[PDB]
C-alpha cells in the first residue's frame, strides 16, 4: 500500500493502484525545444515577495519520499490564468554515484536535482487538495539543479539542516528565510504545459512551468542531499535516492516557451 520509485511497488506498477497515473497527460517530460511554440503573449512568470516569508518558523519534513518545506499562504504567484498560492516546495535528485536526478530532461539531458513549489488556486478553492482534483487545480514551478563551482548559500537553509531529520516521517522547523533565492536569477525564458502530479495519484490537475535558465549547488551540496536522508522510520537505514520519475508519453501535448 505504500508506493516507492522502484522496487516491486516502483513507477511502473503506479498506474495499476492509481488509474489516473495511466493518464494521457503525466508528467514529468522531455522538454524537444525544436517542438517548442513560441507565445509572445505568455505574461512573465512572477512570485509577489518570495523573499517575505514573514517570522514564523518553516516546516522541514521527511516523506520516505522526499524533503519537503512548508510554506506561507502570504507567497502570491502571479502572471498566470488563476491566482496561485504557494503551499510547499520539495526536491528530487539522483543516488550517490549518478549525476542525472531532475525529473524534466530538455533535449534528453537531465540535471542533478530538480525543485518544485507547489501552488494552488486559492482564487477558486479553499485547499491544497481541492484544487489537486480540480482542472488547473494546481501550478508547480520547477527548477533544474546543476552542480556548481561554489557553495549555494540559499539552498544551504535547507541542506544545512538535513541531519535533523535523517529518518523518515521526522519533522523540525527552520528560520524563515527567500525562497525567491532558490530560483534561477533570470526567469524570462520558461516553458508551460499542462500534466500532472509526478507522484501518485498523479493527478493531472496541474499547470506546469520549467524555468530555462538553472540553479546550481556545490557537489558537497548535491552529495549532502543524497548521502544523507533515509526512506525508512529507523535502522536498518536504507538511502533515500534516485526519488524522480520518469519522463512520460507526451501524447501530442504542445509546450510553449516564453522566448
Ligand atoms: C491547458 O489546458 C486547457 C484546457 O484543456 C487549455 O485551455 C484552452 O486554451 C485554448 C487556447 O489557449 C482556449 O481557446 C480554450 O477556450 C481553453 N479551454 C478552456 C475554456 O479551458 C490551456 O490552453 C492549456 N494550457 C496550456 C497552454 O498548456
Ligand atoms: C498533495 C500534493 O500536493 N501532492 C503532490 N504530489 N506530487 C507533487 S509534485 N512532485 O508534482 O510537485 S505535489
Ligand atoms: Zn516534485
Amino acid at each position: 500500500h505504500h508506493w516507492t520509485y522502484e522496487g516491486p511497488h516502483g513507477q511502473d506498477h503506479w498506474p495499476t493502484s492509481y488509474p489516473e497515473c495511466g493518464g494521457d497527460a503525466q508528467s514529468p517530460i522531455n522538454i524537444q525545444t525544436d517542438s517548442v511554440i513560441f507565445d509572445p503573449d505568455l505574461p512573465a512568470v512572477q512570485p509577489h515577495g518570495y523573499d517575505q516569508l514573514g517570522t514564523e518558523p518553516l516546516d522541514l519534513h521527511n516523506n520516505g519520499h522526499t524533503v519537503q518545506l512548508s510554506l506561507p499562504p502570504t507567497l502570491h504567484l502571479g502572471g498566470l490564468p488563476r491566482k496561485y498560492t504557494a503551499a510547499q516546495l520539495h526536491l528530487h535528485w539522483g543516488q550517490r554515484g549518478s549525476l542525472e536526478g531532475s525529473e524534466h530532461h530538455i533535449n534528453s539531458e537531465a540535471t542533478a536535482a530538480e525543485l518544485h513549489v507547489v501552488h494552488y488556486d486559492s482564487q477558486s478553492y479553499s485547499s491544497l487538495s481541492e484544487a489537486a482534483q480540480k482542472p488547473q487545480g494546481l501550478a508547480v514551478l520547477g527548477i533544474l539543479i546543476e552542480v556548481g563551482e561554489t557553495e549555494n548559500p540559499a539552498y544551504d537553509h535547507i541542506l544545512s539542516r538535513l541531519h535533523e531529520i535523517r529518518y523518515k516521517d521526522q519533522k523540525t522547523s527552520v528560520p524563515p528565510f527567500s525562497v525567491r533565492e532558490l530560483f534561477p536569477q533570470q526567469l524570462e525564458q520558461f516553458f508551460r504545459y499542462n500534466g500532472s502530479l509526478t507522484t501518485p495519484p498523479c493527478y493531472q490537475s496541474v499547470l506546469w512551468t520549467v524555468f530555462n535558465r538553472r540553479a546550481q549547488i556545490s557537489m558537497g551540496q548535491l552529495e549532502k542531499l543524497q548521502e544523507t536522508l533515509s526512506s525508512t522510520e529507523e535502522d536498518p537505514s536504507e538511502p533515500l535516492v534516485q526519488n524522480y520519475r520518469v519522463p512520460q508519453p507526451l501524447n501530442q501535448r504542445t509546450i510553449f516557451a516564453s522566448f
